[PDB]
DNA sequence: TAACCGCGTTC
DNA sequence: TCTAGAACGCGGTTA
């Protein structure tokens, strides 16, 4: 009887909407049609559409399932309108030849709740035949509502259940509609996903709304121009505390509409009444910001609510505003006796998320954590607006933001509006035009766009396809609660993804010399390429003909000769070329240049339509065989385990009675313990070769998607590319178009940058829970591929140049000077043709052993002809040269370190820096701030002996800092270089049982600050490593920085037990510090980064206070 | 020592 | 309910 509370939603969300301006909208009668050819003649209203959501409507006794479309028109007003349209699913059958029969029992059987009934085909790609014409038959299953449908899905899965269960026992001497029912289909696709698709609506799009349907103009190009309003809150807060939306109250709001910026104060927290005042970071960003002082609390609340009823957004954004600002202003909302969907039409959802119907509520911290490609230490606001706006926003320690209400007001004021001016324009410079345009190919509305799962977006991309070409969809997988290998239980099952190596470390600068010993086979082999490779760098590469070029033999000519030197004078010691050669979205063009697709894959059971290829399984199992796990789970079964408190009538239930998941949780852990005893290992690890056969003639729907998305993608990439190449040619004095030309870039990498996620997700999707597009076999032939490519290109560049690390699908090496290197074709229409010797000579290697000659295509699809190609579309593509390239090293001889290194531009500057501790979030402040300081002096000094000594010098200085236990410090540097801050992903009670440094200053600081500082999860554990106790545990001697801003007492009090001392008077921080710790972990930054490096290249000890390993100083001495 | 875990990276 | 993947570094505990 749900019905009630959704129909008296549709009510409530009708009146809200026509509040907002969104009235529903009747078209006129119209009798024919001119069929969208002639849209202008046929009667109705033009909007462009800009949200839908799914209601029930009426008759105007059950409710009517339809969706609500929202529209901006073109004379600035707002409007809606309804589309009706009855759910349904499929069922399927075992024997085609009585659909009918299960046609009469459902009808009867599903009587209450079914509308209408109908038989219909689809394509199967699991059916025999299906490349010939065969279809499934199956029975469509209308709905008058969602509800029904529900209601005939729990009426139906007990005959599913039964059916997979086995026959009863009547007549054992003897030797049916129900078992005819295989399965049901198509159930669970959300039911506005559902019209979105088989009616090709989009957010988005301009539609003209007639009564025989909406009809997209086309000749609309651009959006419409919706309000848009960005806002922040500044709330009290308990010194050291978090904010309690019960106790705290709501001391301002800071917002923006349309570049018009406000804020409202609240006078019993604010000391005085401000003054408008102006806030442009940029010239690009304007602010000026109104006030509005108010009385008290409720008083703001009322102004903000009555000004977005004013002005009528139909976007609001905020930066995390979905975890604590909505839920703040709720709570003072509720505290206050007021109603916050009544007035603004905005409540949770069923995941808490605060939603409206009118408005979509546009968190950009979704975007950063999902498309920005952002490392998690710079998806903060502030990190967010330096490198999205390019400024730096103020910044306000929040300990002092509740007094500076008193103290500085003005102050803390341009802080809540900072925080404003940065989330409009993070909208719409970016979130805005990303996820509005995604919306008119993917059918969801504006608030799923930016929320879903990339994986998820994959999957709706993927069934707009797969129903417009008339394909079933197949149902959600399922994986098994147990799988076996060799009769052990598998504790992990997966593939062999990606191919690293760290193969050099040091330093590497385009100004100091380098050996290279030159393969001579190998110039010989380029040498007889050569002739070829080039016509492939003109003829695939540029897409060109060589009868059009005019040039080829000159630029053959030179490259021999250079050639030819290297073969002659094999040993060589030349300045370098540092270069980057990587694969474009390797694993897209790996998967469209073999026509991988998860239906491709197939078995011996059905189907030279077959390509086959080789992936790598790798299975973690027990080592107890099935003997020993039968043991276990008897053992169990005769033990007796607690119960769910439903009712606690019973307090006990048998093994039996549990569920199979939780039986095998027992079964797991008892099972893990076994094996230590009688083995002394838990799990085992084996890799296997397997072959799987990949058809190349199956329906390509997944495929061409695919592609789809990569060219798609390749747009912006390329833009991306032309506009950096202006800025090569825009001059230093020009600074108006040199700031225009570097904002393009950005914007068109980030947009690069998210579709990027959307396209690898393919890749991961055939890997996701819940995929319908499930295969471990398409994934793991992937990889191989790619660790094949790769390693072929590392082959070639190890006997021509020094390979300097490896990853995935990409190279970083050095190449001598005297290297073929970069040169331009001339067409007779005066144009010229890129070539990059080094990128041609991998790339017609790898077109000469990785293309796809059987790839095949429907040719005639009356017929079913197919005509066979060849297809390859794997590309390296250059960088560089660079100016330096620094690799670390490790402590441990013979290992490497992948990963992480630092590269510099010929300008200086810096061009990559990868996984070091200054990127991550958290880390030691100090080995951050050292690493910061460290990388820049490697480009110093004249000779490799003078560069490490320049670093040396910032080592030695770092290295006093410890040495005289910072006393070289003020206390304010110094709480900050010596503290760590860690995260915590949960919350600190599902952590039991594990010892950490952040496990031990969540339990510290939750007894010192209360309970209510563990209650949520990701919490900052700031901390320090104290000397005492003396050598025991680091996780034991971990005190949070925190109790150092409390009370005498406190302090004094936490500090006695944390150190087990109960004498100690002395509370000064630094001595407190164990100093000895971080002055190891310190120097263990330097042999990393300078001397073990130092002493792989030949160098003596550039810092003789850290000790070299002993295998070094062994090694050292010969 | 080697296995193993949580976090946050590089792909 | 909703949910892209594997390989790796590093501090830290534990067989
Ligand atoms: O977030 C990511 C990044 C990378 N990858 C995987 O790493 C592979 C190579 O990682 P890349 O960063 O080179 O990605 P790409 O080749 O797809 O894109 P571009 O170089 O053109 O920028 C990709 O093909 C994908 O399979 C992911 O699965 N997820
Ligand atoms: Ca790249
Ligand atoms: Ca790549």
């Amino acid at each position: 009887a749900l019905s009630a509370q959704q129909l008296l939603n549709a009510s409530k969300i009708d009146d809200i909407d026509s509040m907002m301006g969104f009235e529903r909208y009747v078209p006129p009668q119209y009798n024919g049609r001119f069929d969208a050819k002639d849209i202008d003649q046929i009667p109705g209203r033009v909007g462009w559409l800009t949200n839908m959501h799914a209601t029930l409507v009426s008759q105007e006794n059950q409710g009517i399932s339809g969706v609500d479309f929202y529209f901006l028109d073109e004379e600035g007003g707002s409007f809606k309108s309804t589309v009706v349209y009855d759910p349904y699913f499929f069922i399927a059958c075992n024997d085609e030849s009585r659909v009918n029969d299960v046609e009469e029992l459902v009808k009867k059987y599903l009587e209450s709740c079914l509308k209408s009934l109908q038989i219909i085909r689809k394509e199967d790609l699991t059916m025999d035949n299906h490349l010939l014409g065969l279809q499934k038959t199956l029975i469509k299953l209308s709905f008058v509502n969602s509800n029904q449908l529900f209601e005939a899905r729990k009426l139906l899965r007990p005959i599913l259940q039964d059916n997979a269960n086995n026959n009863v026992q009547r007549n054992i001497y003897n030797v049916d509609a129900k078992h005819l029912i295989e399965d049901i289909r198509e159930y669970d696709v959300p039911y506005h996903v559902r019209v979105s698709i088989d009616k090709d609506i989009r957010v988005g799009k301009w539609y003209k709304v007639t009564q025989q349907g909406f009809i997209e103009d086309t000749r609309k190009i651009a959006f419409a121009d919706p309000v848009v309003m960005a806002f922040a809150i500044a709330t009290t807060k308990p010194p050291l505390k978090f904010p309690d939306s019960a106790v705290d109250q709501i001391m301002m709001i800071s917002y923006m509409i349309d570049g018009e910026g406000f804020l409202i104060t609240n006078r019993e927290i604010i000391s005085e009444d401000i003054e408008d005042f102006e806030y442009t970071p940029k010239p690009e960003y304007p602010g000026f910001f109104t006030i509005f002082n108010e009385n008290d609390e409720v008083a703001l609340l009322q102004r903000f609510f009555e000004h977005i009823r004013d002005v009528r957004p139909t976007v609001i954004s905020t930066f995390n505003g979905d975890f604590f600002d909505w839920p703040f202003i709720h709570n003072r909302s509720k505290i206050h006796g007021l109603d916050m969907f009544d007035e603004i039409g905005f409540a949770p959802d069923a995941e808490g998320e605060y939603k409206s119907s009118y408005c979509s509520h546009m968190d950009c911290f979704r975007w950063v954590k999902r498309d920005s490609y952002l490392p998690q230490g710079s998806q903060g606001l502030k990190a967010v607006t330096q490198s999205k706006l390019g400024y730096n926003p103020i910044e306000l320690d929040p300990e002092l933001m509740t007094p500076y209400a008193f103290e500085k007001p003005q102050h803390l004021s341009e802080y809540s509006v900072s925080d404003a001016v940065a989330t409009y324009y993070l909208y719409m410079k970016y979130v805005h035009p990303f996820i509005f345009s995604l919306c008119t190919i993917i059918p969801l509305n504006p608030d799923e766009t930016l929320r879903k799962g990339t994986g998820t977006l994959c999957e709706m991309l993927l069934m707009v396809q797969a129903y417009q070409h008339n394909i079933l969809l197949p149902n959600k997988h399922t994986d098994p609660i147990e799988r076996f290998y060799d009769g052990h239980l598998l504790e992990s099952e997966t593939y062999v993804g990606g191919h690293v190596e760290s193969l050099e470390a040091g330093v590497f600068r385009s100004d100091l010399k380098n050996e290279f010993k030159i393969d001579p086979s190998a110039i010989d082999e380029l040498l007889q390429e050569l002739p070829e490779a080039l016509k492939f760098s003109v003829e695939v590469e540029n897409k060109s003909s060589v009868d059009k070029v005019t040039n080829f033999e000159e630029i053959k000519n030179q490259i021999t000769q250079k050639l030819l030197e290297l073969k002659e004078n094999n040993i060589r010691n030349e300045l370098p070329l540092i270069y980057h050669v990587d694969v474009a979205s390797m694993y897209p063009n790996i998967m469209t240049t073999n026509r991988l697709q998860p239906d491709s894959i197939k078995a011996e059971r059905d189907c030279t339509c077959a390509r086959k290829l080789k992936w790598a399984w790798r299975g973690e199992f027990f080592p107890s065989k099935m003997d020993e796990y039968n043991m276990i789970k008897r053992a169990l079964q005769n033990e007796t385990f607690p119960n769910k408190n439903k009712f606690s009538k019973k307090k006990v239930l048998t093994f039996d009675e549990l569920s199979y998941a939780d039986q095998v949780i027992h079964i797991k852990k008892r099972l893990t313990e076994y094996s230590r005893k009688v083995y002394h290992r838990v799990k085992v690890s084996e890799i296997v070769e397997r072959e799987a056969i990949v058809c190349q003639r199956e329906n390509p729907f997944y495929v061409d998607t695919v592609k789809s998305f990569r060219d798609r993608r390749y747009e912006f990439k390329g833009l991306a590319k032309t506009w950096k190449g202006n800025l090569s040619k825009i001059d230093p004095s020009d600074k108006h178009a040199r700031d225009e030309a570097k904002k393009m870039i950005v914007l068109y990498d980030s947009l690069q940058l998210a579709h990027k996620v959307i396209l690898v997700s393919f890749y991961g999707y055939v890997m996701r829970k819940g995929s319908r597009w499930y295969s471990m076999e398409m994934a793991g032939i992937t990889c191989l591929t790619g660790a094949t490519i790769i390693q072929m290109a590392r082959a070639l560049v190890e006997r021509v140049g020094r390979p300097l690390e490896l990853d995935t699908d990409g190279i970083w090496c050095i190449l001598p000077k005297s290297f073929p290197e970069t040169y331009f074709f001339t067409l007779e229409n005066g144009k010229k043709l890129y070539l990059s010797y080094p990128c041609s000579m991998l790339n017609y290697r790898v077109h000469q052993k990785f293309t796809n000659h059987q790839y095949q295509e429907l040719k005639d699809p009356l017929n079913y002809i197919y005509e066979t190609h060849s297809e390859n579309t794997i590309f390296f593509e250059v960088d560089g040269p660079y100016k330096a390239m620094i690799l670390p090293s490790s402590k441990e001889e013979g290992k490497g370190i992948k990963k992480r290194y630092a590269v510099f531009n010929e300008d200086g500057s810096l061009a990559e820096l990868k996984g070091f501790e200054l990127k991550r979030r958290g880390e030691l402040q100090l080995i951050k701030n050292f690493q910061s300081d460290i990388f820049k002096v490697f480009l110093e000094g004249d000779t490799l002996e003078g560069c490490y000594s320049a670093v040396a010098s910032v080592c030695n200085r770092w290295l006093d800092v410890l040495d005289s236990h910072g006393l070289m410090l003020e206390d304010e540097d110094l709480v900050s270089l010596i503290c760590e801050n860690r995260s915590m992903s949960k919350t600190l009670k599902e952590y039991e049982g594990q010892k950490s440094t952040s496990i031990t200053t969540a339990r510290r600081l939750g007894d010192f600050l209360g309970e209510d500082m563990v209650k949520d999860k990701g919490l900052q554990c700031k901390y320090i490593i104290s000397s005492k106790p003396f050598n025991a545990p680091v996780t034991e001697r971990a005190i949070p920085v925190a109790i150092f801003s409390a009370d005498i007492p406190i302090k004094r009090s936490f500090l006695r037990r944390w150190t087990l001392d109960p004498s100690l008077e002395d509370l000064d921080i630094r001595t407190i510090i164990d100093w000895g710790y971080y002055r190891e972990r310190l120097g263990s930054a330097i042999q990393k980064i300078i001397t073990i490096p130092a002493a792989l290249q030949g160098v003596s000890n550039p810092v003789p206070r850290v000790e070299h390993p002993d295998w070094l100083k062994r090694k050292i001495a010969t």
